[PDB]
This record gives C-alpha cells, structure tokens and sequence, in this order.
C-alpha cells in the first residue's frame, strides 16, 4: 500500500524533449505510448522535465532546480567564470511551487538523465562550496541551490544510467556517430534530419553557449556546427561526463544522500561470442545500435581505463557494469533488492533483457511489457515510508 503521495518527475539523458516538442512524439514511451500519462491515468501524479541534452550535469542540474521551483536559470557565478558561458540562462514558470512549501518528488531518470538527478539531490542538500566562497570572495548574489539544505526528493530512480561512463566516448569516430545516433532517434520519432524545418521541433536549450538552431537550418547542418562548439569540446559538457574519467571525475563529489531512496535498473540486450569474450548485440536491439555502437562496446578495452571482460555487456550504448550505481571514485554503496528498500543506498533492482531504447520505448519491444514495468515502479516508489 501507499505509504506517500510524492509525485513523479521524469528525467532524459544525452537525447530528450519536452511533451510539446518533437510534434507531441514522446521521449518517455516513443512508439509505445505515453509513459506519464499511463501514469497518471493510474492514479500516480507526474510530471516531466526538459533540459539540455547536450550540455553538462551540472547546467542540467541548474535547470532543473528553476524548472521545479520557477525562476530564471542561474549556473553560478564561480562556474559561468570557469567555463566561459553565460550564468543566467533560461526562465521557468514553476512545474511544482508545492517544494518552496515543502513537499517531496521522486525522480525517475533515464540514461544519463541518472547522473543529473544524483547531482541535482547533491546540489539541493549540500550546494557547492565553490560557488559560495566564490560569492563571498567577489560579493555577488547566490543561488539557493548552492547553499544547502533542501529536502526535496525522496527518492531517484536510474534506468540504463552511466553511473561509472560508458566506454562508446572512445570510438574512434565517436563525435560523427554521436550526433548519428541524435539522428536515429529524430527519425524515429518520424523527424528527418536533412529537412530545412522552419519552426522549432527539438530544441537543444543551449541558451547559455549562445547557440541555437536557425529557421531553415536542417538538424543535419546544424550538428555539424556543434560538433565544432563548446558543447561538444569543453569539458564542460554531456560528452566529457559520459566519459569514464568524466564519470569518476562526477562521482567524487556526487555521492548519495543519507536522506533519499535510490533504485537502479540495468539493461544488456546482448549475447557472448563463442571463442572469445567479446559481447554481440541480440536480435531485436535497435538497428542504430546493433550495427554502429554494439560491437564497439562488446569488444572494446583499455587497460589504463580497467575497461576489461567485465565490461563488455552491454544495451547498445552503456556498459551494463556501469549501470548498477557509482563505483569509480565513489564512496556510494550498492545492495542487491531484498524486498525493503533502504534509504541512503543503492538498491540494484535487477538487470532487463532490453537495450538502451527499448526501455523508454523509443525502440520497439513486443516482448517487454512497458506499462507494467513502469507502473510497478511508481507503486513501489509510492510504497516508500517518507
Ligand atoms: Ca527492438
Ligand atoms: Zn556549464
């Protein structure tokens, strides 16, 4: 039974868009429905957020937080100086004004979306002591997501996430593939990317590089043109924290809150080879990825990275290993599910037959039950002893 009313909040990683764009195709449920609304329609309130897909954990995380609670976007004076991008970004009106008067969310986030909403809980309950001694070396104003103190989220839920990297960074032509993969899920969603589209579709939220798809600029000629910007070579960026050494770099700060609940699920949508250890993609996996990210993943490893047998598993964009929680440079623990969920700590939910797209429904599955595993996961969130 119902041990909270918390609402849901969900959460997308490196692709992902608002329930308006993409022409109402959504990124939670794709060509399977609508993940939110089989939610709500079960009687379990949620709501979804919209971020940047290309940018930082942390510019994601300051979005969020104005997004949840309203305002305009603040990454930080500390940061904005760092990095060379602008420290106020977009306005939000406010999904959920019920937190500033203390009420609680659970987040369940997808793919990289994982690592956003561990350091959006760090963020709210611990800040950053950069940004206040920055503040008070220079006396300018604060966010109040880098003060500490916030109680906001009850729990997080990561789906596929890249809590220690995954290893697809390191192809050798990883840049052309990354934005191809961008355009497999636009065509997906019934979107081409060398059409000349006028009006806005997917925007990439890049307010704070400056940078923004033209009027008739085809999303062909524009990933070329980010491919060559900031957010793709700062370290700043989606791309550097999906890195393994990114993802250490993230989980020696990042760590889990005595205070909140955290579930992970796995995903391998692979078979191991024969003669060798290497991993190949099943039938079924997402054609994008079978043919250009699977094998790489399967096989790929780096001594210097401790990249090894262990992680060639895979769902066709993320080393399985790397999806039960944070373990590179992270003081974070992880407990297999035992029946009671515990707060504070990693609780593994299990390992899926379903590769990186299927689970969100993006790529379809007839065998994967998509609404039941979704709506056995928000009873169970809703289960929760606050
Ligand atoms: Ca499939
Ligand atoms: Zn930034």
């Amino acid at each position: 039974s119902r041990a909270n009313d918390a609402p849901i909040v969900l959460l997308h990683g490196f692709t992902g868009w608002g329930r308006e764009e993409m022409f109402g195709f959504k990124y939670w449920g794709g060509v399977r429905g609508d993940i939110e609304q089989w939610l709500n329609d079960n009687g379990y309130r949620t709501y979804t957020l919209a971020v940047g897909p290309l940018s930082s954990n942390w510019d994601r995380a300051c979005e969020a937080y104005a997004q949840l609670v309203g305002g305009t976007v603040d990454y930080g004076a500390a940061h904005a100086a760092k990095h060379g991008h602008a420290r106020f970004g977009r306005t939000y009106p406010g999904l959920l004004p019920e937190l500033k008067r203390g009420g609680r969310i659970h987040i369940i986030a997808h793919s990289q979306g994982g690592q956003t909403a561990r350091m959006l809980v760090s963020l709210l309950e611990n800040g950053s002591q950069e940004e206040r001694e920055y503040a008070k070396a220079h006396n300018v104003s604060l966010s109040p997501l880098f003060e500490g103190g916030h109680h906001f989220v009850l729990s997080v839920t990561t789906i596929a996430t890249p809590h220690d990297g995954t290893t697809l960074v390191n192809m050798v032509d990883f840049t052309d593939r990354f934005f191809d993969l961008q355009k497999a899920v636009l065509e997906a969603a019934a979107v081409a990317s060398n059409a000349p589209y006028t009006s806005e579709i997917y925007d990439f939220k890049l307010d704070q590089w400056g940078l923004r798809r033209e009027p008739g600029e085809s999303f062909d000629h524009y990933f070329e043109r980010l491919k060559r910007s900031p957010v793709w070579t700062s370290t700043d960026t989606a791309r550097y924290d999906l890195s393994v050494p990114g993802a250490e770099t993230l989980n020696r700060w990042v760590k889990a809150s005595p205070n909140t609940y955290y579930l992970s699920f796995s995903t391998e949508r692979t078979y191991r080879g024969a003669l060798t250890g290497n991993y190949y993609p099943e039938l079924g996996m997402n054609a994008f990825s079978a043919i250009v990210c699977a094998p790489f993943l399967g096989s790929y490893r780096n001594a210097a990275l401790g990249i090894d047998s262990h992680w060639l598993e895979n769902d066709g964009i993320v080393n399985t290993i790397s999806m039960n929680g944070p373990k590179r440079g992270s003081s974070d623990r992880i407990v297999p599910y035992d029946g009671a969920l515990k707060k504070g700590v990693w609780n593994d939910m299990g390992t899926y037959n379903v590769d990186h797209l299927e689970i969100i429904g993006v790529d379809p599955n007839p065998s994967f039950d998509i609404r039941a595993f979704y709506l056995r996961l928000a009873e169970q969130l809703a289960s929760l002893r606050p």
